[PDB]
């Protein structure tokens, strides 16, 4: 047998519900989410990390000059330098005259943390959602099960042909352009992939680690070697993306609302418990039994001992009753106002016993079912002093329904007499003639 | 210097435009699309292909029976068979009495074409668009360049800092659920991945080739071995997806409108030339020159020799002119009505020469530019008898503008006299008193 439902998103809290059938004894369930897994169809786009800058041997002669070329490197420079006149220790100044020979050829390359550590710049696409649950139904114990959100998924565990949702709600806080270092992760508005951002963030403007395409600019500029010093004075840009690696902010996981978190590899969002889920599950109709063979109900009465409106099922109340014959029988809460600790109990002969429950009410007047026999225990006044309550408006009290009807009736009656007055007068005036 | 524009989607046709500047001599361009590449962010979901069905050794004894188990296979069956009494050639019937021993244990598995050939069932997501062009600008020859649609893309070729679009139009004919065999490809409405479609299309209901998860049903049912024959008579489903492999249809590439095609690996749509593209390109302002140093225009006149409205630039007309001094100078067509074969010509002293052009017009009256000097050559009447034309309404002829003004003026004048009549009469009637 298959029974379906729409359950609200309750990542932590369990969910029982008794399920019955004419001529058949009922059976309960217990569904309880274990995971929520929201996997976008993302991908990385390009990486970035610190650069490096090397210099080849700067040319030199006694006179004349060599020539600067396009030694292929990012931001690479080279320039002749004339009348160099540089000395070497215990030397002869490398000339007899104007040296004129100094190219100061340059080179820019990439750092080595890049291997260990580099940018992780992503485009994040639609992708999927899934989730894990636990079913402890009927006669079944903890059966934790995981499946995708899609309202189609045919999944059978034992006799449970799971069909899930899909969820009413349709969003997770993500973004197409989100980057990450280490455990942390950050929506970078856009990693300016092709566009060399002066190295300000695109310090390593490369598709991959192994993609040796540095469309970045350290703005390397050479200065004239001088002072008889063999060197390549120069300038270039500081590692701007590192400069931001001083200005890193709050990772999104730390900002994710609904007190829920994220998984690294799939960008699985983790249990932002929002929405409702139209689930559909097959049950073993064999697990049913008859309805007439059952120890039957009778002599229905329950005593509302006491509840104080608190989170824990902070209310105890009992029953007083006489049975057809002893045994066991479920006590479902079709109205989960006083959220019952219990869902199924033994029913001994004259089952006259208690139970526990929480409602946010100052007091209810409600009822629920037991052993295919819904009985009424209204719910006394409740003292005040993680988890839910009833809380909608069930906290109703005496004075509320007292004064509301007081004022309504007073106004109604007075205005009714008022309107009566007019025709009451007019009738005999008509009678005059 | 940077100049931008919005060019319409012209996949094949070239595009020149002269670009000028005050105090600066102008320069032309020539843009011409080479590719259009529309890459969705797709993926495959699951595969399907022919099955296979094997049988283990069916049990046998002299009497009694062995037992059928859950030999784990898709659609696997097994059933005892009693009083089998089967013979073997030159044997002794394998019994002395009721055999009772025959399990007919079964097995279903997968075919081997699956390796070579299986389904390719996809979810197709947003993804991107890009395209290739050729620029032959100014003094530049064929420079074919490729880049993504995004209105951001900073791309420099030579001095051309390309920024592209993005395209006005925003769609390609695709679908999330599209499948493919071989070169062909088909929108399968939905490949019922988890749901065993009786093997009707989900004959191999598996995530991957190596995913050995066959959530499919050949509906294998055994028949009783009999007739003293050792065998496993049975039934199961024919390869339904193959049955459709008889009912394959028209691949989408063959149905793709805009006479354009598709690329296999990225689902790159190929040059459905629709829309307009706001491109932005930097030019070498150094490639400019002055404006005063130029051989100057004078003595402007062009002879409209003849054009017949046809596709090819089927119209020739000339100029008659005297120059300040000889040289060269561009002839841009700001009004590309008569689509000029020419865009830039030498300007010898008294440059009095010709050119070619097509317009759909029966006759224009229009003009365009030459050497920073727009001159007028109206466009004679055109005979009638791949590529564009002017074609909007420029095919205007004499009788059209003749009769339109004829009828308009006649109606206007007659109604004007008509309205005049009234007050014309009334005035002297007023005068009477």
């Amino acid at each position: 047998y298959e029974h379906t439902a729409v359950m609200p998103n309750k990542v932590g809290i369990p969910y029982k519900a008794l399920v019955e059938r004419p001529g058949y004894a009922p059976v309960h369930l217990q569904i309880q989410l274990v995971n929520t897994r929201i996997i976008p169809s993302t991908n990385l786009e390009y990486i970035t990390c610190k650069y490096k800058t090397k210099v080849p041997s700067p040319v030199v002669k006694c006179c004349g000059a060599t020539q600067c070329t396009s030694k292929p490197h990012p931001d690479y420079q080279c320039q002749v330098f004339s009348g160099v006149y540089p000395f070497m220790y215990g030397g002869a100044y490398c000339f007899c005259d104007t040296e004129n020979t100094q190219m100061s050829e340059a080179y820019v390359e990439r750092s080595e943390e890049c291997s260990i550590d580099h940018a992780k710049a992503y485009k994040v696409h639609t992708g999927t959602v899934q989730a894990m649950v636990n079913i402890t139904y009927g006669s079944v114990s903890w059966r934790s099960a995981d499946v995708y959100v899609n309202g189609e998924t045919p999944a059978k565990i034992g006799d449970a042909k799971l069909i899930i949702g899909p969820l009413s709600s349709a969003w997770s806080p993500f973004d197409n352009k989100v980057v990450v270092y280490g455990h942390e992760v950050y929506n970078y508005d856009f990693p300016e992939y092709g566009t060399g951002k002066a190295g300000s963030f695109g310090d390593l403007q490369s598709r991959t680690s192994t993609s040796n395409d540095l469309y970045a600019n350290t703005n390397l500029k050479l200065q004239r070697p001088q002072a008889g010093i063999v060197h390549t004075p120069f300038t270039q840009v500081p590692s701007g993306f590192e400069r931001w690696k001083k200005d890193k902010g709050a990772p999104l996981n730390d900002v994710a609302p609904f007190g829920c978190s994220i998984a690294l590899e799939p960008l699985r969002a983790e249990n932002c418990a929002v929405g409702s889920i139209p689930i559909s599950i097959d049950i073993p109709d064999a697990a049913f039994t008859r309805i007439s063979e059952t120890p039957t109900v009778s002599d229905l009465e329950c005593k509302i001992t006491e509840c104080t409106y608190a989170f824990d099922f902070g209310g105890i109340a009992t029953v007083a009753y006489k049975s057809s014959k002893a045994g066991n029988c479920p006590i479902h809460s079709p109205s989960g106002v006083a959220v019952i600790k219990e869902n199924d109990v033994t029913l001994a002969e004259s089952g006259s016993f208690t139970f526990h429950f929480s409602t946010a009410n100052i007091h209810p007047a409600f009822k629920l079912q037991v052993c295919t026999s819904a009985v009424t225990c209204k719910g006394d006044c409740k003292p005040p002093k993680q988890h839910t309550e009833s809380f909608t408006s069930a906290i109703s009290a005496t004075a509320w329904s007292w004064i509301k009807v007081l004022v309504g009736g007073t106004s109604a009656f007075i205005v009714l007499g008022l309107i009566a007055t007019a025709v009451v007068a007019l009738v005999l005036f008509f009678h005059r003639h």
